[PDB]
């Protein structure tokens, strides 16, 4: 038959749900069935820009999006599409000094 080389399109780890003190560097991944291919990042609900803080790199099947010295303005989710295909993870910058518990 026609054996797939090009991996069909799905979405197998969605993005992970990263959680980071301020000041630390941040690297979300996510894997996307199809290999060597680009993907607009969205960081609540807008166009994610690739600025300062924010890196955007693209493995074979992982994206990975890299925010160094992350701040609690970088934070709340991250959603990696491609075109019909998304995917979200919540950012959290760890953070509160009263967390119920020293």
């Amino acid at each position: 038959g026609i054996d797939p080389f090009t991996i069909e399109p799905a979405w197998e780890r969605h993005l992970q749900d990263v959680t980071l003190k301020e000041g630390q560097t941040c690297t979300m991944t996510c894997q996307f069935s199809v290999p060597n291919v680009k993907s607009e990042w969205f960081r609540n609900g807008r166009v994610l820009k690739p600025q300062g803080r924010v890196k955007t790199e693209v493995e074979h099947k992982v994206h990975k999006l890299t925010i160094a010295d992350v701040r609690a303005e970088d934070q709340g989710q991250y959603t990696c599409k491609h075109e019909d295909l998304e995917t979200s993870a919540e950012l959290r910058i760890e953070k509160g000094e009263l967390r119920s518990g020293c």
